[PDB]
């Protein structure tokens, strides 16, 4: 049996919580029909059993099984991906980067108590970056279908939705069709649902951070 330890709700240690690197993983898990039992860590008071197994306090941890927990939501998705190669999750090379630098800037942006730093613009860039990529080869990241890199940005893209609309009133340009559709799309998908943090708890996530 698949196991997955992954971050709970701030303040809420039998609710999932808001990892996007969690996401991730449960998303592809949830994507793939995998099985798998999903343990909650309150991230600042984890179980020292949970230490045991991941004694730098990595979360998430992903145990397939085979008698060993490892870190890192990249070769996790990777090692599931050679575990359980159908449906195929796999992203061609040439669009694995695609949005790699939107959820670094949005953090930015987001800390920013300056609003002519150029952290805005940054973040638009990137987000104009993944609207072109988009408009040529929509509507996921590798046309139809579903891909890995689709579980990896979007889960990104969630935070910056809602923390940006709620802690700084900002809102992705209507201009940017395709990325509005890729969210609305992405969002509504029932894995996603399934997996997603309360946005209340997201919020939670990011408050102290904020100020
Ligand atoms: O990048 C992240 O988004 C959430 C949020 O709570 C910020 O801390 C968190 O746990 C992650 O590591």
């Amino acid at each position: 049996g698949v196991e997955v330890c992954v971050k709970a709700a701030v303040g809420h240690p039998d609710t999932l919580g808001d990892s996007p690197f969690s996401q991730r993983v449960l998303l592809t898990l949830e994507e793939k029909k995998v099985p798998y039992e999903m343990k909650l860590i309150d991230v600042q008071n984890k179980p020292d059993w949970f230490l045991k197994i991941s004694p730098e306090g990595k979360v998430p941890v992903f145990n397939g099984g085979d008698g060993k927990w490892i870190p890192d939501s990249d070769v996790i998705t990777q090692v599931i991906e050679e575990k359980y190669p159908t449906p195929s999750l796999v992203t061609p090379p040439e669009y694995a980067s695609v949005g790699s630098k939107i959820f670094s800037c949005f953090t930015t942006f987001l800390k920013s108590k300056d609003p002519n730093d150029g952290s805005e613009k940054a973040l638009l860039t990137e987000l104009q970056a993944l609207e072109e990529h988009l408009k040529a080869h929509g509507p996921f990241i590798n046309g139809q279908n579903i891909s890995a890199a689709d579980l990896s940005l979007a889960p990104k893209l969630y935070h910056l939705q809602v923390a940006l609309e709620h802690f700084k009133g900002w809102k992705i340009p209507e201009d940017l069709t395709n990325v509005h559709a890729y969210t609305e799309a992405l969002f509504s998908r029932e894995s996603f649902i399934k997996t997603k943090a309360a946005k209340e708890h997201l919020i939670a996530g990011w408050a102290p951070k904020v100020n």
